[PDB]
């Protein structure tokens, strides 16, 4: 469109958009694709990837992305066309920064957004129908924050303290097993008692296996008697060829232009396929999932592999926003965690969201992070990574930057490194574990109590250096 | 369009498609695109193939079909676009066969449509505007058959009995040979007596050669004096690039976006290439061809190589029925033979209709059939596998299967293979032949004349 | 090796050899590699084939030769070295001929030998040990008569009159159809009725099937009983992946350098193999088939697919030669018909040698000799070109055009294409069919016994011109 | 060479080798390749990795092998030309396995073989000059133990009981901890206190860094007045760019035919080279490393990375013996463990050898294992396939199945499965241990000294079922 001249935090900078209106901390830039001029030379650029799990760091714009392998599981790590290219687009947010501390930021406030990052420039592209932008020069925080402060938000209170089945039991859980354990648990000062992925039959077909046989309903009885609330997953539009839904209704499977299911990438060691967000009948069928999760007694909710609604990237985040716009109608005043979800298009409607890829009991695993070159992979710094670049989330969602640990036993982690991720929690205020207390020392069952007891203070003294307490952390060494 | 469910011949059928309403037979759907799901785990697909020389078959939809080669001579094989696609595609009709033996059929009802054929769906995608589609679960034979009613028709009584010259004298007739072969063959009990390919000068070129001296006139009289009728045969569309008509009017040429002659195929040794059927000063030149043989006296017409009128494919099923609707009008009443002609996009018009590759003196070129992978080339094999998937269309048209060969001079086949397409010229009741009574034995003669009476 | 001038052919010649001598017709070189450069400019050169169904012909050494197809076939056209080739390269002989009509021959006197045909030189090289070549200068016909009276000879009398099962039933035989046929072609003045491939078990099963529930040596008594020499078709040394003897006796397969078998053609829809030539084993069991045979009541023997034995090429000739001579005593004085074979590295061993591919009942496949390259699959064009070309071995052995067809039923060949045929057969002298008198119009039995009974003489006018009794029989538009 | 035939394990067996004659348990083969041609279909081949860390199982010969990933780990892994090759090869011995719980053995006897394997053969190859075969054909267990018993032997009593510094600190190490561990450890009924990889400044720069401020002889002084031995680890013939021996002597460097320095794999983040085996100078240094380790009161080497002196491969194995020969000279009655070291090749010199990948705290990285293909990664599974697959070398070597966990603590591997590898020190009886014992809880400190203490009588009752005191183990799942 038409080219525009600005003085945006005492800098002269030159854009093309079709239309331009002050904003609170920037302007507001209209147009299908705006294209941004820095006034300096970029030192690097913010590549913001799609969902919880995908890469958000800064990058060098001068140097080429590396392929993501295996391309089996492209499609649950990032939007597949960020991954495929070969410059640096970022999803829906990207910003360029000065030698001096300071960002200009490119921001869509619409839905299904890129913004490509080169040295000279930043440039936004809408995959539909144009929409609005953010644009804003100045600190680095403060135009992210501004940014945040013109996107939905649903802060309700604070983030509750969970014990969740997962980094512990994964899936080998069972309804004798957990019994046992929420006994062990109901004595420490938790909120929510969640379990994890383990519990169903098949992917859509969400119903008890034969591991918990006196049902779901009877496990969250057994949780309230204990002043807890009960919490149960869901992946809701996710399926494996092997499930009896994909079978019994093949029309309810996400399909190509030539009628071929969508990959949804590879886990449980079988190909991943979705639910089609877009058919009204799957809508209603993964809403009264959620009244039937409320019927049992259930009022935390993880609703997982949530980019499978979105699929293929912001093409589907038209789709994407309206599906979980009724589910959110369905759980009422229920807790959503937003997990494997597209990080942005979620903002309003979840609860808490991801902002990471899976924390591990271990730090890095090489060969997935650096041969393979995949850093939506689980551990502890690739969990950490994307966090730190998304905790200006914090006042539009709950921001849960993952489990944290306490057990030596059955983890790699080293103290030092269990506390960096602990840290974030009581920054996000999300505090949960999966840590079994019998997997527990006396010394580590005391410091578990402490931390969901007490609340501490923290001040966030830059980028990647906060106070909490009194204890200084740095993470700069990490990335 | 919008999800529907269906109770389609007592199994529960989902569908996708803009609309609904109730046929004989099963369903009528509309939409550009409409998406079938088998309620069962499909056993196979019917493959329907574009042309009279096509493939139609049922096929595994699991193994990916093989390349045909040479690459030269796909555009006379088929939809040029199945033979490209990785995919098992047919034209205007796919079923989907689940393991009780029982078909489930999406078929076109308007031109220019395919259909994907895997085992967990039936896709029809029409190449241009939308279109109206028959769905339908049931016995194999009767879910095809109930298709045949709703398309179109032309059924001229009792189909002709003709002697045709190409199955013996290929392109090396004349007139002093045929008009030995006429005297003869008129002791038997045949209604047309059809010239084929050798009379003209070129492709585009449609008058006598030195052949035939005294012209194709003079021997339509001949052929009418001994009480039959005279059969000519054209390639109305075709043409080569040493056609005089190539170089005196490029303009009727058929060229892509970029200007060069769209290919179609390869033969008589030489590339070949198509008339613009879209072109409507070409349609009128095609339209005084069948003009000018019912001048010189032919009221029995082949028309070979009608697949150039209808390049590229599906996209082109608009300007191929038009352009034969015109034929089909300058005609009149005369017989129209259509040959290498989309099957399903000239119903209505032709009263004769080829639908298998050529039959031969021999059983099957394994050396086209397999090695180069092409189940379009000659073959009584070949002939009679097409044929046998086509014969639903018994209602709309005339299904000719090719010629009968009584002969075993100057022929390969075994006297059993012969019996096969013999007893599938009584059955579509197209009876003809290509042997010189001269080459028969006092046997064969009487074969010859014993399969002529109707009965 | 040493550079050399001569005068020949009054041209003179330069060569390059490691020793010259005189001869009869030309000189003799020694050495393992000898290269000649004719004093004109090569308008033709010879190209001659391996084996029998091999191409020999002139060929334009400047365009380039076409890839035979498909890839699986090759070992049973050629040579395979001559065809993965991009040069013009012939199996022992070869010749480049000048504008004047005459032609510059080299052709080796030993076994294992290649010769390279450029416009600018002939080059011949030996595989294995170093041998002795014939180097002429001349008229076209004298220099290859005077290359055949320096190689072996085998002349057994007059060239027998065969009844061939093949070109009529092909694989469609069996003892009692043959037996009936037996009995009308006693008839003609037939001297052999030999039973072709079909009356086997398998590759490596030479014993009667369920087709010939009497034994092999019944009808061999049946067909003396007539008055005929009984006759048997045999591929001795070629196998297949599901025989019973390439499981049984897996050290019997021919095996490359690493231990996998080779590759020896594609017939009958499967993968063919061979036998090792060059185990005692092997060859013994092969001269037991002779032996099995001749104690049948069979004395004319068809020996087929005598390639595999020398596979993979020139280098395999000197395992041929010394099993074939095994076989060779074996049969004592019974007639061998070798078929498939090494054509120069059979003289002396075979009695009768085909020299062309199969007749056929028909003219050419186009699909095979054109879109596939193929000159070595049945058909009369392609069994003409090669035999005309291989006639100069007429002092050396029986000479076998294929059968003469005079039937019209059950086949395509026109009247004047046949008698291009029989011609050829009248000139060598080898006078077979396969047409069962069953198939044959009284005129046609008529022709057949005058083919038979009569001594047609024969005279040679030029390379393809020739009058057969006193009509003149012209080849040239073939070429 | 000679085509024979032979009566082994009442089956009829063909081969062609240049020499034959009688032996224990089987024949001796000769030549410098031998093929065996097995009587029946094999239903597997025995796949032969070069050394310590390779793959060691049975695998189906007629599916492709995959390549290992990156390139840049392949010396590392194997023999470089067992992974670049397309079929199964494998190293010194190789077998194919009948449908009848028996095996068909072809073993080399001296140094630089291959083995190929097929279904249909076993094709035996020098690299080198020719050499001696063991052939055989009878129970899985009892041919390779008759092989075992043709080979070179050094058991030299029982195998010591050791507390490696690896599997814990990993290089983490220093000499105010490792004094701090020694104490703790002392308590404990080892016999070995081997501080491994940590010690040294760089690769080939053998002295202490500035974490041993003391010196080596100094800890070897230590640990002696507790009643233990001093171990110490090397990788002689180990060197990277950075090291000050390969900028001080780069004509120690083993190179190619281009002078370019041979690659030796990537490990500790940079490219890994080798010192020259050939190198006479050399050899007479890494023996100066056996006698200053020996003078610093070590009586316990492990030697580590032997690859290297053997690089490329086979063809390497002659100068690798030489060399090996050397070292072991210099240790005098010292104990030497081999580790990374071709198997076969060091039988005789070594007193213990490793047989398998390192284990690890985990039971399998999925990705270096699955993705990249790469069976040589650490890991409890890698470990113990391999290790099964070379227990028959008992008799020849002391086996070390690597280092035995009894922590839960820094540890990902649950009680059954660490209880697997526990069973094969037992079998084996080289019982070793990383765990630090303040790691360890109570229960486990018992556990590890009972482990110490006791000597558990262990019984195989198949090729992957062991009865270890009363309990049944069972490893067949695991492959």
């Amino acid at each position: 469109g038409s080219h525009m001249r600005l003085n945006l935090g005492g800098a002269e900078v030159f854009l093309r958009a079709e239309g331009l209106e002050e904003a609170p901390g920037g302007v507001r830039l209209w147009g299908r694709e705006v294209r941004v001029f820095p006034p300096f030379p970029a030192k690097g650029f913010f590549r913001h990837g799609w969902q919880s799990w995908s890469l958000a760091a800064w990058v060098d714009p001068a140097q080429a992305p590396t392929p993501l392998l295996p391309e089996a599981r492209r499609p649950q790590a990032d939007d597949p066309f960020l991954l495929e290219a070969g410059a640096w687009w970022g999803s829906g947010v990207g910003a360029l920064r000065g030698p001096d501390g300071r960002a200009l930021l490119l921001g869509a406030l619409d839905l299904g957004a890129r913004v490509l990052g080169r040295e000279d420039l930043l440039l936004g592209r809408y995959a539909g129908k144009g929409g609005a932008w953010f644009l804003a020069y100045g600190p680095e925080e403060e135009v992210f924050a501004a940014y945040a402060r013109l996107l939905p938000r649903r802060l309700s209170g604070r983030p509750p303290r969970v014990w969740c089945s997962w980094y512990s039991f994964y899936t080998r859980i069972g309804e004798d097993l957990l019994l046992r354990v929420l006994d062990e648990v109901a004595a420490f000062s938790f909120e929510v008692f969640q379990i994890d992925d383990g519990w169903q039959r098949a992917l859509g077909d969400w119903e008890p296996n034969d591991r918990f046989p006196r049902g779901m309903a009877f496990l969250a009885e057994r949780i309230r008697e204990r002043g807890l609330r009960a919490g149960l997953w869901f992946a809701p539009f996710l399926v494996t060829a092997d499930s009896p839904l994909f079978q019994k209704r093949p029309d309810w499977v996400l399909r190509d232009g030539e009628g071929r299911p969508v990959r949804a990438g590879f886990n449980w060691g079988r190909p991943l396929y979705a639910l089609d967000a877009g058919n009204e009948e799957v809508v209603e069928w993964a809403a009264d999932l959620v009244r039937k999760a409320l019927a049992w007694g259930y009022d935390y909710l993880k609703l997982d592999f949530l980019y499978a609604a979105a699929l293929p990237g912001a093409e589907g985040e038209a789709r994407y926003r309206k599906a979980m716009a009724r589910l959110r109608e369905a759980a009422g005043e229920a807790y959503l965690l937003f997990c494997g979800a597209p990080v942005l298009a979620s903002l309003g409607l979840a609860d808490g969201l991801r902002v990471g890829p899976d924390v591990a009991p271990y730090w890095d695993n090489e060969e997935r992070s650096f041969w393979l070159a995949d850093p939506t992979g689980p551990g502890l710094r690739n969990a950490l990574r994307s966090t730190l670049h998304r905790l200006w989330l914090m006042e539009n969602v709950h921001v849960d930057p993952d489990v944290v640990y306490f057990r030596t036993r059955f983890n790699l982690l080293s103290p030092e490194e269990m506390r960096l991720q602990e840290a974030l929690a009581h920054f996000t205020g999300f505090k949960a574990t999966s840590d079994p207390p019998s997997w527990l020392l006396p010394e580590e069952k005391g410091r578990l109590e402490a931390f969901l007891a007490r609340e501490v203070p923290v001040r966030r003294l830059g980028p990647y250096r906060f106070r909490v307490g009194e204890e200084e952390v740095d993470y700069a060494p990490l990335l």
